[PDB]
């Protein structure tokens, strides 16, 4: 059947407490600037990425894979802990002008039956937006994805992110972030994956604020990424999305970057990774119990 | 009476999870250092040690308070948790050569007496270290040191810490360490706090090996502190040591000096600070118990 529900990502108290591991390229550029051998084998990433899996699964709510370095590993090593569930990135990324990923197009070697077979419950898309891109473009292949997820009984999860234009030196960061909402905000995707306004920099008011003007714009459930915050300002962004209508976060960097490039990285993961993201879940099912 | 034990200061493992937040000069420093506004008031070092005592106490076995900033106010605004013990600094740091402490005796100022009535069930002693200074005159200040404790009822506890001599440019930080405490690891303190090996990095058999060799020269408990090493590898260094035949820890800035500057302290010392401590004495916990 292709019946799905938002409450097989969330903890019992309904928060999101979700755990990315799904970066490629940018993963294998931070453990060259972490110190790493050159060049960077694809078998560190895959090493380092199931590691993450097995010991962070257990306080995740929901982990997010990709198939190029290990959703077929996760899955062949039960990697995935049983109280957590899987999210498989259906997204192709395109490197250009000398960045990973300048370009994103939905991933057509995504088989959605055969990853729901393997008990996947939804899949995420990011969604690069530039002011002075086609927006229709943008939305028609959101619908795209909605439909491949929901015809698969999958959920369905985007990633806006917000960058600066094709020509043009207009770029104002939290306005876009906002012009990106207003305009997938309401897309009829299961959820909202999203920066954090001031990269959850600066005093507790001005972010709740913007968080609070960001939440008006968003017509589904939303969580955070970590991506721009620093791991120790994460806590609180979270704490300040929640209040102003987040439910939750999904992130990767805060949890597991520091520990790239030092010896000894299941016992990392373990001592240094863990408590960070346990830290985190106990944070939503405080806010959520707020609610 | 006059009766002390080691288990006052020990979890209910045995092992030793112990929370300093005695520092003085160098913690003003460290506030000019993450950009707080200079001259740094000493209201900002009490409000921030008094804060993080009543924070994270509920996670220490004991604490570590200084006269100077915050051992009146602790007992005053019943900053230590309940289950948590009361260690307080016996050292008069001199500055000197442009340094804070470039040199220290015993506090005359401190009265055993009073400090046993407001609950303290020990104090603590620094001992700097160096090659071409005599070596009598560092026992006998740690013997009048041991006196001060027993008579009342007090446990004991030594810091030796290693420096470059005076004259000279011969400095082995590693065998330093290794000759303090042949020197001192058998004065009849009833603790030995001492700097980790290598900083705690390399790799984890050298690590062990160096931790070993060390234990060989300590005949009391001992357990180690996290200055010198980085935040990431201090659990690490934790397991080694105890592998070694530490029972524990003592540290400071590994728990909490990354928080230092940043907004809304009492939340970051919740969110950031707390966590690593918490699993610190997990940590302990799992080592007594592969005893
Ligand atoms: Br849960
Ligand atoms: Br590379
Ligand atoms: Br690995
Ligand atoms: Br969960
Ligand atoms: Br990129
Ligand atoms: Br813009
Ligand atoms: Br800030
Ligand atoms: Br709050
Ligand atoms: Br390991
Ligand atoms: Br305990
Ligand atoms: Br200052
Ligand atoms: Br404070
Ligand atoms: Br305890
Ligand atoms: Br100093
Ligand atoms: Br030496
Ligand atoms: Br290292
Ligand atoms: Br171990
Ligand atoms: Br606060």
């Amino acid at each position: 059947l292709n019946n799905y529900t938002i409450k097989d990502i969330t903890r019992a108290s309904g928060g999101f407490a979700m755990l990315a591991v799904d970066q490629r390229e940018a993963m294998r550029l931070m453990f060259a600037a972490a110190g790493a051998k050159t060049p960077v084998a694809d078998s560190v990433l895959t090493d380092f990425k199931v590691n993450a899996a097995k010991i962070l699964s257990p306080y995740a709510s929901a982990v997010l894979l990709d198939q190029q370095f290990c959703y077929r590993q996760a899955v062949e090593q039960n990697a995935v802990a049983k109280s957590c569930a899987m999210i498989v990135a259906a997204d192709d990324f395109i490197p250009g002008n000398g960045i990973p990923v300048d370009n994103v197009v939905l991933d057509k070697k995504i088989n959605a039956q055969a990853v729901k077979r393997d008990g996947a419950k939804a899949l995420k898309l990011l969604v690069l937006w530039r002011s002075d891109e086609d927006a229709q473009q943008r939305l028609n292949m959101v619908k795209e994805f909605n439909e491949l997820c929901h015809s698969n009984g999958l959920l369905s999860i985007i990633e806006p992110v917000v960058r600066p234009p094709r020509c043009g030196d207009k770029f104002d960061r939290e306005q876009a972030i906002i012009d990106a909402a207003k305009e997938l905000g309401d897309s009829g995707a299961d959820l909202y994956k999203v920066e954090m306004p001031l990269y959850g920099k600066g005093a507790r008011s001005d972010l709740l604020t913007a968080s609070q003007r960001l939440n008006g714009h968003i017509n589904m459930p939303w969580v955070i990424l970590s991506s721009g915050v620093d791991e120790k300002l994460f806590p609180r962004a979270v704490r300040v999305a929640m209040e102003a209508g987040a439910s939750g976060f999904l992130a990767g960097r805060a949890v597991w970057s520091s520990v790239i490039g030092l010896p000894d990285t299941e016992l990392m993961l373990r001592d240094v990774s863990a408590p960070k993201l346990q830290r985190l879940g106990e944070i939503v099912d405080e806010m959520m119990g707020k609610r």
